[PDB]
């Protein structure tokens, strides 16, 4: 068990983004949010196992999905805190 | 802005509410699906258009357990905000 | 004790039905407000004729964001309760 | 196996949504009552025929406070899992 | 209009409080009815007065399974907009 | 005190637990009606002993849409101040 | 730092409740407004005296669908953070 | 059985109906503290005695934030089953 | 028209619970998916028998984050209206 | 599209948040008013920058219960929908 | 982090304990839930730390609670699903 | 009235913003005890000086199943009204 933060930037909010990011964590048994930052990016924390961060890691970049993802970066995260479900904002 | 759509077929308990609504909400769209007593589907979407353009492609085309006979997009002049996309 | 009111024109999305809510919910009156697919917003109210008239008076000339245009009063035989003043 | 219903008289605001629902759930059905602009009240059941035709007898002869003049079946294809008996 | 109720005897946990707000809700009644600490329920109830006094006769005489000892039916100058028929 | 009842027969799908939770909440008591997989429905009820066999009663000879073929009076010896009367 | 008052004349069901409470959450107060039986709202604010003064005013000379015949400042003892500034 | 309890002293906006209620629900009660105007916070009780006794003592010598001065135990009576322990 | 299914490997935490109840609400189905102390999720889903066959397949075949061993089919009578697809 | 707006002076406390979303949903917009630490209140508003314009006037010299000493406006990029307009 | 199962018996519900539990639990980080049984008993699930499960198999035993503890049997338990909160049944 | 707490150690997935929340609601405070990307928590509590006192000794030297190292006290002008106790 582990938490990951991540800060997607591009076209990203207002194209179902929050919501399939969501939903695709929930189905990889993760937990966390996807919030809507000023400047333009989202900020999505999951956490979950290691290789379950890796396969959203992954669908955060490549994965088939409304937006357009310019870049997606990885930080280092020390919160240990259960969150519920997986929610937007 | 909104779009109607008017879908015929074997749409109702076949989860064509909730997949459409899925779709939708995946999209960026807001609207809903009403079960009509005809027995068509009615959905509304909100959004920008070449996003309506893609789920009124879905809703003729995209995989579904539903069996989908036609798909007529209505003309009007809604212009509400609507909450989510829900199931009505 | 209700009335039905046909309010055309731009007043949708520019806070008309958020507004009016608010509007009968200081008269004392019940109801509703719903968006209309040919751009429209049919106001139900449910009260004391003459808090109605001050709101069909509210919905033609009153201060609003909305740009009003017609407001068609029709008949209604409704004795239904409802509760608070909702939007659609 | 979901009956649409057209019930006529004095029937608003005179308990009949409600009792409609809490004798429907009785039956096992599931759907609405709706309050109509004209005065008539839409109700909406679903279920195993015999529960349906159980509704339509009440909706006739039952023991309420409602003065029904009349009662029209009319045809339905939705096929749809209602949630409760909502009033409408 | 609305009023008040003061009914007496063995009244309180015995289904009396469901019951009366079930058999208001059928009348097409608003209001509530409330638990008192001297063993009493407070019913108040909202309608047409002649379901006003089905409501007032069902109290008494009624079956229910509360032991009604007596029903001193007080004044009540309140018209307020009870949303259905709460308990306490 | 509470009580277990295992009702079997012609009991889900016909409204049964609805009814059931209804005559509960009218005789003042408190429990739950769970649907149960062989297609019997698991009846819990709390409060005065007499009133348990009301509702035990109820359960069998008392009208209802649902078809009872036996009731099943089973020992508990639970304690817990259950909600209202769920539907489970 | 929390008034109670007594507000009377035609004040009930004439938005004065709700009026009131957007009225003090305007203000940046909390409390709530009660209807009383003899017809009369008790109001009950909480915030700095001063606001707690504008709202005295507002509820003797303040632009209103109610006709306040009395307003008496009442005093009250309490603390207690009301959440919102409720009807009741 | 059911009691109430009128504790005076330094009671209102000290946590002290959250810690009352939080006490009775470790006790297995159910029932309200209720702030009153005079500045004294009501608590109603239901549960089996020996507990009730418990919680008049931790009412009177229980550690808090609160600085109580009386509590007062009033008239018995009154047996209507509350929900949770809430604060009102 | 309800089947249960006892799913068994890899199968908490791990996503399956949402995930399946997402396939099923896809189906048009209704039901629950709860995780059991052996480890096991036991799915019980409600609709029509070929509905209910693409599910049977989803669980075994289906692309998942899971890790299936084995999807044994049990037999069940219970023919209840479960509310959307829920996770126990 | 959004914007984004600090707004400092004497503006917590008073009713400023809550008076702040009541223009907004009366123009129509969507947004939040967030409470800061520092003692300023962050507003964001979505719409027609017309709208905008009236609500950044209005933050200025509308007529309200804050001491608004300075309004700055932030480049928001934002695009999100937002659901009220809610306090934060 | 892992879950336990505990069937505490005696005199147990109705005496606040399946509340004092679920708070008990959520003061030690915590989730689960305490079920009334039939017979009786009260069967609580509560998931983890090891060390954190020690502490309310502690409590659970000798804590001061309402309740009557009569005996504390620990159940083992293969279940690795996310509970929300400590819920009561 | 309104103080911020950066609390620091092993202080998140231990029950500590649960803790907090539970023992400022005893001391009549409401606020949040949010988690912070670093590890840390910040809380933020408002209630009378002393009140906020007794917590910043309860956070520090309080039993708790937490290992707190280090509490900051910080900023505020925090002026608003906090709900309950939340967790952020």
């Amino acid at each position: 068990k582990q938490c990951s933060k991540f800060i997607v930037s591009g076209h990203v909010q207002g194209v179902g983004f929050c919501y399939h990011t969501s939903h695709q964590g929930l189905k990889l048994g993760l937990t966390g949010y996807a919030k809507n930052l000023n400047n333009g990016d989202v900020e999505v924390v999951a956490c979950g196992t290691p290789e379950r961060l890796e396969e959203l890691y992954l669908w955060l970049q490549e994965g088939p999905k409304t937006a357009s993802v310019r870049q997606v970066r990885r930080l280092s995260s020390e919160l240990e805190h259960d969150y519920q479900g997986f929610e937007i904002l």
